[PDB]
Parts: C-alpha cells; structure tokens; sequence
C-alpha cells in the first residue's frame, strides 16, 4: 500500500455551507463564514487573475455585514479550490499572494512559484480541501489545493472598511494609496489546458474569520 | 526619547440654536487645542495615550438644547447628517446644555465623585490603526485630503463629530465649552518652522 | 556572517514524449532556479544545508509516461544513456507523470501526511566533497569544463539526472514541473556584477 | 464488499530503490539489489522476447560488481512488472522461464502458458508488486505481475561469471555449450494491443540475491 | 518566515564647498545602497532592525569644512535650511570634514572602544510609523509623491538629511563618504522584476 | 604533527595618486611576505589559523588620499573597479592615507585599547574552501591560472584587493605600508627545493 495510488475517473466533493457564526465580545464583534468566491476555467495559454482581500470583495454576504462597522482585522483568510471536471481534463491552477498593490502581477508560473502561499494542482483535483469549507474534521489534506493569508505579517492590524468604488477612485489617483487600505491580493493563474477556449475547471471558496469594530450607520460607510 | 505631556485645555466653544448643526474636529494635536498645537509642533510624531473630551456648561438652567458627540474613524466615510446616524457612532453620549458640571473633575484632576452625569467621552487609543502619527498642520492636511480623502487615513487617527440642536433661538445662544484632557507622547524633535 | 535562506521555487518544466530524453541540472544556485540564481549572486560562496527536488503533476490521469530521477557526483563520469543505468544512481525514484500530488506539502511547508507517493528525492549534503562552494555562472562553468571537466569537481557538488519516457506522443505533452526546495547558507558578499 | 471491484482510471506506483546490501561471510560474499531490467511496449500482434538470467545481463550494476568474483550462485531472482499506462490501454504481458537454451522460443501464449513461472496480466496493472522492489511490507500481492526463478531445480549451483561477448562466441560454436554457462532465460511475450506500432506499456524490474566466490582481478574475467 | 541580513556598504560620496548645501536620502532599501537595493527587491516587504550611517573622511587634516546629519520622519516637513535648524533633529551629529575615522569599527563590526569621535548616527527603528514597509523603487515613489507628498508616509520610514558647509572653495572638494550598516528582516518573496 | 608559527612582516608598500588603482594579493604563504614564503616552503601543506592585514601610514597629516581593502574568494570573480563595488566585500575597511596608526598594536601584539581607527581587516579563516591548502609558488600558480582561472580555487583560499585613490598628484606619493600578521599550521615536511 505504501507508494501506490489510483487515479479516479472523477472526484466528488459535496459542499454544504453552515450558518454564519457571529458574536460580540467587548468592543469587537466576530464573524466566521464561507462564501463561494470565484469561478475557474482553463485554456492552453496562461491567464492570470487577482482578487483583493478586503471585506467588500471577499464575499457578497460579508460585504453587506462588514459595512456596519468602521474598521476590521482579518483573523484568518483561506482560499480552497474544489474541482468540477473529470481526471481527463487538462490544466493546472496556481495561487499566491502579493502585498504591494503597485507591484506587477506575475506573468508566469515561474514568477508565481516564488510568491508567499504558492500552491499548484491539477485542475481536476482538490476535493481533499472540502473539510475546510464544510467545517468537517479534516483527514488527509495533503492533496488539497488551498492556501492562506499570513495575517501576522500584514502591514497593519486594523484596516478601514472600503467600498470598491471609493477604493477604485483612490487607486486611480495613485496606486500607492492602496497600501494604506488593503492588506493583500490573491493572484490566480491557470494554464496547461487544451482548448483555446476556456473550459470550466472548478470554483474557489473563501473561508474567513474577521473582527469588526467601531459601529457606523451603513449609509455613511465608504 | 519619548517626552510625555498631560494637559487639559479649552478645545471648543459651544452655542446652541433651534436647528441641527453638525461639526467635527480632527483628533490630532494641531486641532485639539491651541496650546498643544504649539508645543507638539516641536516634535515630528506623536502617540495618543489618552484623549477625553468633556463638555462643561456656562448657561442658565433655563437653557433649552442638547449636545451629542461621537467618533468616526475613516475620514472618507460621510459625516453624520442627522442626529440619528450620530447615535450609531462609537462613544456616543448626549446631554442637555446646562448640565455636566460633575465633569469638572476631569479638567482639574481633583478626585471625581459620581461622573455618570458628566457629558464626556473618550478615544479608543488601542483600536486606532497605528500608534505613531505624524504632526500635521490643518493646511497641509487639507491639501492632501483635496487630492483624495483616503490620504487622510495614513495621517490622522479619528474625528470627533459634535451635534447641537433643540435650542430655542434661531440665533446662537452660548451653551458651554468642550475641553480636551490628554496624555500624549512626543518623539523625534524638529524646529517647528519646518513642521507641516 | 552566514546568512540563511529557505525557499521552494519552480526549477524545471516537464514534457513527455514516446522516447527517452535524458537531461541534467547542476545542483548549484545559478541553475537550481532563477530566484535563487539572482539572490545568491550577491554572495561569494554557499553551502547547501538541504536540497530536495519534487515533481508535481499538471496533466490528466490519462497521461501515459514516467519520470526517473537520480544523482551523479563526478562531472567527468558519463551521463546515463539508458534508464537502466539511471536506476543504479543514488537517490533514484521513478513515478508516473500524473501522480505525485502528495508532494505538494514539500512545496508549501504545510504538514505532510503520507508522502510515500510523492516523486521527490534529496541531496546527501554530508557526503558532498566540500561544504563551501563558490557561486558560479553557467557561462564560466562551461568554459572551465571546456578545458577539462575535472575542473568541475572543485566547483560544483552534484548533478541531477532526469529521464522522461514511455509517453504516447512523438510530440511533447505537458506532464508537470519539478520544484526545488532548499535551505542554503550564503557567505562573503560581493557586488553581483563581479560574480562569475 | 466481497465480490466487488472498481477499475481505476490509472494505477500509480512510486518506485524507490534502496542501497545495495553487500556482506562477506566466510568464503562467500552476498549482494542484494534491484535494478530496472527491461522496457515494455505492446502491439496488436504477438512479440516474444527473452533475457538470460546471468549476472552480466541481469543488471548494469551487478554486471560490474560480479565480475570481481570467479563464480556465483543465485539465491533468488524475481522479475516484477510495473505499469506506466492508463486502464484504457489494450494489451497483456506474459512471462515464463526456459532452461535449455537450444529449445525454441515460444510463439504463442498457449505454448507460453505451459512454462514454469507463467504469469499474465493487463498491461495497465501490477502496481501491487511494488513492495518487492521498494522493499516495503507486502500487502495483497494477489494481483502483481511478478515471477521468480526456481533456483533449487537449476542445473547446478555454481556457475562461472561470463561476459556476453565470450558467451556469444561459445554459443556460436554450438548453442549446447550454453547449458554449462547459464541457468535459464526469461521469456516475455506481449500482444492484445491495438496499434500496429508499439505503445509504451510499462517496465520490468529485477530483484536478486546472489552469492559470489573465489576472487579474481576483473580484467581477467571473461 | 523572515530572512535576516546584516551588511555594510557605501551609501554616498561627499564634497565640501564654502556655502551650505542640504541634501537628503530616503531610508529605504532601494536608496540605502546598490547591494541592498539589489537583494531587497526579491522580497515584498521588510522591516529595519537596525540602520546606522557612518561618515568616514578621505581628506587631509588641513581640509576646511564640516558635515551635519539628522533624521526627519514626515516627508511633508520642510527640509532644514541651516545648521541651527538641523541641530534640532533626532540623531544630529556634526564634525570636521577631516574627522571621523573612529567610526570605522562600526563598518567592519569590530570592538569599538574609541567611538566618542565617530561621526555616526543611528535610526530609532522602534518609533517608526509601522513595522512592515513595502519595497519601493525611486521611480514609483517619485511619482506617488508628485501627486501628494503625504502619500510617502505610508511608504518610507524616514530620510537622512546631510548638510555640508564651512568649506574653503566655491568649487567642491572631496571630503569623505557615508556608509550604511543595516540589519533588515525581509518577508513575502517575489520575483524581483515585479517589484515596484 | 602540525608546527604552528605566529609572525608579523611587511607585506606591501603603498602610494596614492589622483585616480583609482585597484590591485590584489593572494592570501598564500608565498605571497604574504618574504619571511613566510621562505619558511613555509619547507612544508607541503598548511592551514591558516589567523590572517590579518594592517595598514600603517608614513605620510604627513596633510596628505590627500584614501585606502580601501576587502577580500574575494572565487579567483574567477571580476576584481572591483570602484569604491562602491568594493565596499560590499567581506572585511571592507577604508580610511585616510595618513590615518591608521592605532593598528600598530596588532603588529607587535600588545594591549589594544584604541583600535577603533585601525585600518586593519581580518580573514574569515573558518569559511574558507578547505582546511589544508598546498604550498604553491607564484610561478606555478600563474601557469595553472593561465589555463583556466578556476584551477585556482583548489589552490588559494582568497585574495586581498587594495584600492587607492583621492590623491592629489597624478604621480604616486608615498602613503604607508601593509603588514601581515598570521598564525599558520604547517604539515608534511619537504626539502624546500622540491616545493612548487
Ligand atoms: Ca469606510
Ligand atoms: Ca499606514
Ligand atoms: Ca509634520
Ligand atoms: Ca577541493
Ligand atoms: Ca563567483
Ligand atoms: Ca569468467
Ligand atoms: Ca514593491
Ligand atoms: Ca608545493
């Protein structure tokens, strides 16, 4: 048994998201949840994509809840890939983080491989990461395509809640204004596929724990 | 290298009318009060150890009106337009323009008895987004903020929103004053003339 | 004076065909990967504390072919011409181009579960013939080796021989990538422009 | 569970050969090792191949070590097939031994099936035999395509170390001269494939234990 | 996690004239010197654990002229225009353009006994704005600051201002050089080509 | 077994001009100095236990010029062409051509208190390529290196590069001298006449 592996025809992973956990300590309110974050497709050429890791863009629910608080702090942020194609599908997915919004987005898996939190994997695998989303007890997550933010090494603790609109304007003046507003961005690259046209590969789920502080009417929060 | 000052000084004079008038003060040395404004300028950066705003009355018991105070932390967020929104902010306290005398003990450091009637609120220094901020003149701040308000986040810790209303005159009636009592740490000296 | 770096980066991209294709990589900073190549250049000499090559797949389960890896230590010895000779080398491991996922844990440092299926092999740093080697550019190495390969012995610790075959196409099919995970000690700095 | 089987998409077997074990008793020196011995490919028509079981041809390492001794004796010789293609690959492999070099090589799986140590199997299976090569603890080797020499029934115990060259010359005079020099030959047949052109199927590894005696400078050994 | 480097390198070449000439240098990897600029670019953020500027002379004891150094922390503050104004900054240090050799021991970190005359100053690494700063290139920084100077406080921890005067010639005479000795922690690797 | 010697001797005489002049010296017995070259030849191999180069001035305090020293370890690397590039090497040490007297105590090993100004650098004897190096003559080394420079790494542990510039004359002025203080272990005796 040691050294032996059997490639399945297809992997299956039944995602079932549980109720968000919210609770107020003294000053701080904490949310814990999972949300589908991105859809994935492969091509024969490399395609790099990025996602800012801030409440507004991390998830559709989080976006609206976090808006009722002035600032926040990430306790944990994890991105897990769950496949939706057969083992016959060609393609690989690659993830990593960048921390200075002014830096250039990677243009190759070689550059990409050097980033913090890098992970690669066949576009048809990763069901082992299900326990992170479903909240089950994790078994062998050895083959999961999932990565996490190094929250302790982030630029500062408390960041202001920002809307994509206001952020986009700021960044338009100078991208360096972003440094003060967002902690990092997830970079995603997909290649090694076989069609010139995208082929649905899988999807990415985000699991986070956030601390929110100093309340404000939502309407005022920009 | 850290030089510490503790002081209470007049920060704002208050008048009340029959309409809501919302105003705000940046919680930075330059705007907190003129005395501090002048001493803190001789240092490059500071850290707030404690900041408390206390309203002390000066009007007759027959003076109608109420004061409401609260904090905002992202200069880009819109300033409350109604006293309703204001009541949602952190540190909200609302009193009546002739009361608040018990707060005097915060101003002259004498032992405070029961301060449940003092119209006073404090800044959550630990939840601020950084500990050492740069000394800024309102002029320079204004310019920065003119390019994009988000540039303010790196420069100032918070903003104190004040609202006065429910008065009885269309014309301002002297209600009281807001004094600020702080403990501040100042570091890395500079000739003040260069400090912007 | 010893400055230590730990890192895992892409070292080689792998394609499989229906014929044996033997290739080799010198186990020195310059050739191990481009990132290291660039940082290690700012130092004159180094010592490998740990070097492990791990293959990670990118193809479909239906991809036929196998990868074989092993080490050579006297650059003057002939590079294996058959996969047979290759299986005699130290550190020999042979896997199937679509497997090896469990090796991912070596690349992102997460705790490894069962790695008996990871196509990974490591360098016997203690049996190397010297501990501190000089940083060499492949260009300069080439020249030296051109005079006499034996000059390589004093310059490089070992060589990684890779063989790919058993594929199903006469034309290369993308199989996977070899990533290198190392711990290195760098000493005696130098401006990189002078490092040959 | 009894009676149920699931065909995988592909089998995986991670071969990792350990250091040769050599040790000298009193007179005899013993080696234990594994070497990749042959590469395999299938076609739609039958193709029979043979391998002499003597030090020189059993393995590239063994060849050079055994040459320093005058005679040897096989304590154990096993050939194990490890696949390198998917379960969709057509083809079957067949092995067996012949002991009189003058006999004709089999020309059909029917003749072949009668040989000593016969074994058949799908060209895409056999990973179960990995434990023999890797040296792990063997689990269910029920489905391994691996066979072994019946060393006790061999013609004699001590055989002389011979080089393929000298052997080839001898045999050229008369094949019966081989009987005195080599104990047996492995016959390998492959057919049931789908291309008229060979398709890589897998490879064969040889695991042996040999006893070597009476030293001689290698240069003199023919 | 973190990768720590301690190193020394030439940071600037100096010349004295007969009129004040204040200049400054950002205290960031890219500008501290060529070597650091080079290796630091392979990481995304960094933290200074120690930064020390030491001036070392190369002129005869008869060379007229004096050197002055100090730190500023709000890139928006005006840069000093005179020795008086400059003497107020943190880490102020002045001396004869031909003096300063005792600071050699800081450079090739030996036993420093005679350091009372070393024209060497140190950065107050703990009172800096934040811990982790992003690696910026002169180019990128320049542009940002061109929009508004305050955009700099989020990117650079401080700047060293240097003033030279009291020379004898109206045309620059070679005085000495400023070397930088730092210990820096770097994190979050990146291919250098992407780092702006 | 081993025979240990600790000694000091003149290693090189120095002169300053108004243009950079980088030169180097192999750190081997034959070239360290005349005396050692002589006694060391009676042994086959040796090991440095300690090597220190100390520059000592002989010019007036009014002599313009500066001296720079550092070590390189891959004889194949390009030798520095400027002070910046040189300041990066290990053991870098710079100073006024008329400074450096405090290093005298290293020469006639006395109590060294004032050594902060000593223009003296030391070889990192433990991070050297190997322990026992063979005694080579300039002649023999030269020829080997003429075939390929890399043949040198197996024979010499390092080279000291020296750069002098900032002088006032275009024609060389006497500045000072470099002395070498070593402790060396020698083994495997041989008649000196056979030693190449
Ligand atoms: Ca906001
Ligand atoms: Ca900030
Ligand atoms: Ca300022
Ligand atoms: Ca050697
Ligand atoms: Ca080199
Ligand atoms: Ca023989
Ligand atoms: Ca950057
Ligand atoms: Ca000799």
């Amino acid at each position: 048994q040691a050294g032996i592996s059997m490639a399945p025809s297809a992997q299956g992973a039944m995602v079932r998201i549980r109720n968000p956990a919210v609770s107020s300590s003294r000053g701080a309110i904490t949310v814990l949840h999972c949300e589908l974050t991105a859809e994935i497709g492969v091509t024969d050429s490399i395609v790099v994509s990025s996602e800012l890791v801030m409440p507004y863009t991390v998830g559709t629910w989080l976006r609206g809840v976090a808006d009722n608080w002035s600032k926040y702090s990430w306790l944990s942020v994890r991105y897990t890939y769950i496949p939706s194609c057969p083992s016959s599908t060609a393609g690989s997915i690659h993830m990593g983080f960048q921390y200075d919004m002014a830096d250039t987005v990677p243009v190759s898996v070689n550059k990409l491989s050097n980033l913090r939190g890098y992970v690669s994997g066949q576009v048809w695998s990763g069901s082992a990461g299900l326990c992170f989303i479903n909240n089950s007890r994790c078994s062998d997550t050895s083959t999961a395509i999932s990565t996490t933010l190094d929250v302790s090494e982030l630029g500062k603790k408390w960041y202001p809640y920002k809307t994509s609109a206001d952020y986009a304007t700021a960044v338009g003046v100078d991208v360096n204004i972003a440094t003060d507003l967002v902690p990092a961005r997830l970079v995603i690259a997909l290649l090694d596929g076989s069609s010139s046209t995208a082929v649905a590969a899988g999807r990415i789920y985000d699991t986070y724990t956030i601390q929110m502080i100093e309340p404000t009417a939502s309407a005022l929060n920009l």
